[PDB]
């Protein structure tokens, strides 16, 4: 216990809180998400409810140890609000995003940061075909808000969704889930931003 | 990292928290709407929901700095609880505002801020028409709840609102949306308050 | 920029927070509604939900200073969680009332503070004959949940409801629309309390 | 002002924050009820929700002063977060009960406390008879979750819950309302808990 | 008070916040439910709610004491949020959980706690055949979110689910609960993750 209690206390006091990433310091966060089920389908809004893990990974430099100088300790568990974090965001949501797990990350002695929260998103999606044989595509964009490609990169490990989870007996079947890296421009901005787009083709289940 | 550290450190430090504008130091906030959605119509107590994000820009003396002094930062991403920021308001909500993005705005060299919310707004509209062929016409006020226009002075780059991300396959589709910059009285108080009219005329799409 | 800064420092050291009125130190709130619009009625709950603006105006001593002091400032806004403001509260709502404008205050160098909170009230109320050409007539009590008559006292410049802000093209139409101060005693305690009764007369609105 | 501020900091001051009752210093709450509306019921589901008043009192040695040392004051208001309250909880509730009044209470002179909060409380009954002439009856028990009888006792001054502010135009007329000190024992713990039933007797109202 | 408040005050300086357990120093929870109502039942999103009481038992040496040093003290009551507390979470909620009790656990002498939340919980369950003899069979594991195996471990009393609370009157009736421990591993980790299967039999109970 003596010893984590001292590398936590060492981590916070040798520097700082880290101000994010910059121009000149960029970061790479890889992306992936879980598809656990497609909750609801709304046809008199045109909303459609996701619960979804996204997995979260980045390294910082401000985070490595070296295990010999703290009790051969590798890694540890510590609340999000105590670390920087990406302002990974979907684009096309129409309510605010509900969290479902604990906002707790594991950090490693390399600097590398790992950080799934589970959450349901309600997000922009027509429906109309959802019942038939073809079923109905629906997408959104997952990127950070305020930091451009410059500053915040992101990056997949593959270009499948994890369905190993998905509920059996969710109201909707999945016929396809896709999450693939894309750089857009926006008329706010003049530098392209990076964003992962989730592509989920779905039908009702038959009984 | 360093460098970054320490502008935040000074321009914190420099002075306490910046109180607002006052008459004798007014500031003017750039305001510029983006609808990205109608989402819901309710004829049973004349409700209407839209996802839009709102623009924000001003200029601050207090946020000011070298980059020749701050190893050529141009600009930095912060929390928007760590700066000023304008309290645009609806005039005609009929619910608290949701946001929808993270609160983090970007802090340029020259003193600017720009702060983009994505917000779900419900407001006073009656929707009777929106099935006709002309639709139906709805307005809603956005401007400053305390500081008159002599504190706060609102103005557009433009008066044809950002339709360029509008969802394709909402329920409604977009017949007119504009934003123009108007100055009134009121009840409460003796000098004029200003306020962008947001107005967009919409109907059902059809399948 | 400088000297509002030092007002509101000194004005925030020179005392400990204000720890509210009392039989010895009294104070008078003036209370003021502006009805802006019926929302829905619930008749499978008798529910009514009202959106209106609360003017909330009270002097403190505390509060006074002199604009030669502090370079000709008459007045300036402030957070309402840096003040001390009433508990005014409606003594038959349904659900925790929602706020949907900013917390802010204007204060002025006599001491005094204006406060207009814009609010969504769900009450209690039965709407029965809300259809007929009477229409249907229901009130809801406004006043301050612990401070009785001795520690404060409410009062109203008109008996009258502002409605220049009414929504004309709400579901409901506003036939009369009353504000009154009235005295009462409950059986917790032996002070009279005050309330402000807000009654209004209303109607479904025809196309 | 300033003799209230100082005995309010003098009572912080003297003591730290009160850990709660023990064995060796027990409690005794006195709870009663204002019953003010029924507000739905739910068939479908099985849960009721009421609008009333609770209010408790209890008596500390901690929060004791003499008027003649602090300018005659014999009473005071203040946060209800600045004092220790109870934990008196619905055994039965179904959603997280909302709080409709300010969270202040009063505090003597002798140490006595008051603090009436108005709550929502959605609950578990069986509305099955609502419609009848016999009506339906629902029971609630509210008491302390984690302190037994040997740490706080409960205590009623009537049996009669109040009903003399029940909304008479409610679309639920009440049969019989009563309030019964309990002590029960549960599996988690060995110590016998105590308990105020709210057993409510109610129909619908005809017209 | 006094040896309380000294004890409370000890036991916070006698060393920083607990870090949470390590795969040196690892805990294991007891996990034991009391399931009180199926309050709904939603087959449109396939959703069902459940109230219950999750008891949760651990044992830290950071909290032991002697109770001849601290006036025969065995034991006392405080805030959660005060102590550390396990990550235990449903791996397949479509809502964040209700909190419906205080957040207040018991610390006893031997370093042991025991703290029994009642929740709400919204999860993925298909209810087709509630209407049937047979009835419809649910299940949601329990565990912690970010701590495999190594760090915590999970413990049941009996596998039988506490059903002597269970609201007779509730529109379902339960015919079997269980509560049994498993070892499973997920895509995201390497380490085998420990959690308790909630698996509950019911149907619509008869009139
Ligand atoms: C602080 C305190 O009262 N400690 C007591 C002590 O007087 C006694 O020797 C014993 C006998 O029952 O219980 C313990
Ligand atoms: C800044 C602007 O115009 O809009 C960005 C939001 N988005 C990502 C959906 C198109
Ligand atoms: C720069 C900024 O605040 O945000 C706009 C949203 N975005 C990222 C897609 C263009
Ligand atoms: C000063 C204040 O609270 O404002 C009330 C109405 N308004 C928003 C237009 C000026
Ligand atoms: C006089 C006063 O309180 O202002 C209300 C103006 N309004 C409704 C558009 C906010
Ligand atoms: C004195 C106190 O706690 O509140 C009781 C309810 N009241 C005063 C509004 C009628
Ligand atoms: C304790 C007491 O008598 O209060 C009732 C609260 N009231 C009448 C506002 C609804
Ligand atoms: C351990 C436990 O919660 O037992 C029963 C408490 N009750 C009846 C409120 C549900
Ligand atoms: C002891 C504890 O934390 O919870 C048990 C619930 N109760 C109140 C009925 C006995
Ligand atoms: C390991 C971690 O950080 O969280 C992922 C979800 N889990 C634990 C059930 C596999
Ligand atoms: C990233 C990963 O594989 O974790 C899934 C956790 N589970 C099954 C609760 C949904
Ligand atoms: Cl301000
Ligand atoms: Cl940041
Ligand atoms: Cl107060
Ligand atoms: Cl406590
Ligand atoms: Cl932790």
């Amino acid at each position: 216990q003596a010893n984590l209690m001292r590398l936590k206390s060492d981590l916070f006091n040798r520097s700082p809180m880290y101000p994010g990433p910059t121009k000149d310091d960029p970061l790479t966060v890889t992306l992936g998400f879980t598809l656990q089920d497609i909750v609801k389908v709304d046809s008199s809004t045109n909303e459609v409810d996701l619960v979804y893990c996204e997995q979260q990974r980045w390294k910082l430099n401000s985070l490595m140890w070296d295990p010999n100088e703290y009790g051969n300790i590798t890694d540890f568990r510590t609340s999000a609000a105590d670390i920087w974090t990406p302002d990974i965001t979907a684009y096309s949501s129409t309510r605010p995003v509900q969290v479902l797990s604990p906002q707790i990350a594991v950090v490693t002695h390399d600097g590398s940061v790992m950080f799934i929260p589970a959450q349901r998103l309600s997000f922009m999606c027509d429906p109309t075909g959802v019942d038939s044989e073809e079923g109905v595509t629906c997408a959104v964009k997952f990127g950070s808000w305020v930091y451009s490609g410059f500053e915040i990169d992101l990056k997949t490990d593959t270009d499948q969704v994890d369905l190993s989870s998905y509920y059996a007996s969710s109201k909707y079947e999945i016929l396809s889930a896709t999450q693939t890296r894309q750089v857009q421009h926006y008329s706010c901005c003049p530098e392209p931003y990076i964003d992962v787009n989730l592509v989920v083709k779905f039908r009702e289940r038959r009984a």
